[PDB]
């Protein structure tokens, strides 16, 4: 109901806390890569997730925030309410941004 025949997101991706629109439908690819994401918290413990929306560029995002670059890694957070991490990003791989399905909502 969420992944298309082409493997894209059939529905819009949004923040589960405030409803902020993170991604428009059909702009990301489903990915089963294992990534550890600290438990959801305010911007300033976790889970190894294996279901993500793979985004090619941060410009593709509708609304999204990034944490202070630490260890070549930046966590994605809701741009509006700032709760996260809803995603993950390794700076070495400029064109790979991941948004964990469990950490977001869909409409
Ligand atoms: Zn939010």
């Amino acid at each position: 109901e969420l992944v298309s025949a082409e493997g894209r997101n059939r529905k819009a991706v949004l923040c589960q806390r405030c409803g902020s629109r993170v991604l428009q439908p059909g702009t990301a690819l489903f990915s089963r890569r294992q990534l550890f994401l600290p438990s959801m918290r305010k911007k300033p413990d976790g889970d190894v997730l294996e279901e993500h929306w793979l985004v090619n560029d941060m410009f593709i995002f509708e609304n999204v925030g990034f944490t202070k670059d630490v260890g070549n890694v930046k966590f994605l957070v809701c741009a509006d309410c700032e709760i996260g991490p809803i995603g993950w990003h390794c700076l070495d791989d400029k064109n790979s941004f991941y948004v964990a399905l469990e950490r977001v909502s869909h409409e």
